[PDB]
């Protein structure tokens, strides 16, 4: 989670958002999901009213 | 056009069907439509409610 502000001073954003977010638990992040780039073809002759 | 009967004597089928089919005109037949066997793949992941 990342909180990002534009037009706010950094000491204002810590007087508000720090007492409301500090007690979420520290957990290990998971492993990032994997995939591989194969090739591929795809085609769909369109829905039967289009033409 | 071919008329085909099963259980009828051949001289009965000519007393009925001949005075009604003899005056169609004699025309040349057309050329028979052509195609070639290529290969091919096809796939359709099924309609979205079937699984």
């Amino acid at each position: 989670i990342v909180l990002a502000a534009s037009g706010v001073e950094h000491e204002e954003l810590l007087s508000i958002a720090e007492p409301l977010l500090s007690d979420l638990p520290n957990v290990p992040r998971p492993e990032e999901p994997k995939s591989v780039y194969t090739g591929g073809d795809y085609r769909c002759h369109t829905e039967s009213g289009h033409i």
